[PDB]
């Protein structure tokens, strides 16, 4: 399973087969030079960080194993050196977090109903087929791409950080508060735990204060605002499992309903 590269064709291909288009935000953009198929590659030193080397390979296995969900980031191949450890990735776009920087605003509620449905998705199938709690969703783990496709990425730390829920720090369904904190911020554009100076100061907010809904000032849905309220529940036992989630109105209508994802992501993309 090294030394193959399949982006249905498959190719045997090499490190050195790969041109180098330079680094995106350690992920490197590279072209295909047999075909011309531009990907994304992390390249893992064999002298890196021994913690950080081992989030990598975390994350590479539970990408691996989730080769048949739709809304995780697919792995194309590997390529294994005396030095180096090569993965290419499906080329994404960018991050929720860099489309709210440069919107400079709120993000669209069709927008987020599309990004909503693909993310519990993405998170019930981890807990199903494999047993796999995420432990960190947040807007940068939110990836989006041209053709409209929004997909989960980061599995780094996953198993078997100011968007923690309150069970997880005064100890399941941890992951959905972290989804409803994601939310508000894209909806609003502000993070509802911004005046906070400390990580410390932000888990008491998180405890003492009440769930930071959505406004109703903004047109947003009764059903948005009605997921956004079941996923910011305090107490883990009423907040509901994946399978009621997947069955709330705000996840059927965005289910069936086609939104142009995609035209919105190149539209933003063009601004500055
Ligand atoms: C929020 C986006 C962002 O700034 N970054 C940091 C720089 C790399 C960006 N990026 N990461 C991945 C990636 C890496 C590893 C796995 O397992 C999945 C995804 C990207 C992909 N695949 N395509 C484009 N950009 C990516 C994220």
């Amino acid at each position: 399973q090294t030394g193959y590269l399949t982006i249905g064709q498959r190719y045997q291909a090499e490190i050195n087969d790969l041109e180098n288009l330079g680094e995106m935000g350690q992920v490197w953009k590279m072209r295909f030079r047999k075909t011309g198929h531009v990907i994304a590659v992390k390249q893992m030193r064999r002298s890196g960080n021994k913690e950080e080397n081992k989030r990598i390979l975390m994350d590479l296995d539970v990408v691996l194993k989730s080769h048949d969900c739709p809304y995780i980031v697919q792995c194309f191949g590997t390529f294994i050196t005396n030095t180096d450890v090569f993965i290419a990735m499906e080329l994404m776009g960018t991050c929720a977090e860099k489309l709210k920087k440069r919107m400079q605003g709120p993000i669209p509620e069709r927008i987020l109903g599309k990004m909503t449905v693909a993310i519990v998705k993405a998170l019930y199938y981890l807990k199903e087929k494999h047993g796999v709690i995420h432990r960190d969703v947040k807007p940068s783990n939110i990836l989006l791409d041209e053709r409209g496709q929004i997909k989960l990425c980061d599995f780094g730390i996953s198993g078997r950080a100011a968007y923690m829920a309150p069970e997880r720090i005064d100890p399941i369904r941890a992951d959905v508060w972290s989804l409803g904190i994601s939310l508000v911020e894209l909806a609003t554009g502000q993070f509802p735990y911004k005046n906070c100076k400390t990580d410390f100061e932000v888990l008491t907010k998180v405890l003492q204060e009440e769930p930071p809904l959505l406004p109703g000032h903004m047109g947003f849905s009764g059903d948005f605002q009605s997921f956004v309220k079941d996923c910011l529940t305090k107490d883990h036992r009423k907040r509901p499992k994946y399978n009621k989630l997947l069955e709330h109105s705000f996840i059927k209508r965005y289910e069936t309903l086609e939104v142009d994802v995609a035209s919105w992501f190149k539209d933003v993309m063009a601004k500055t």
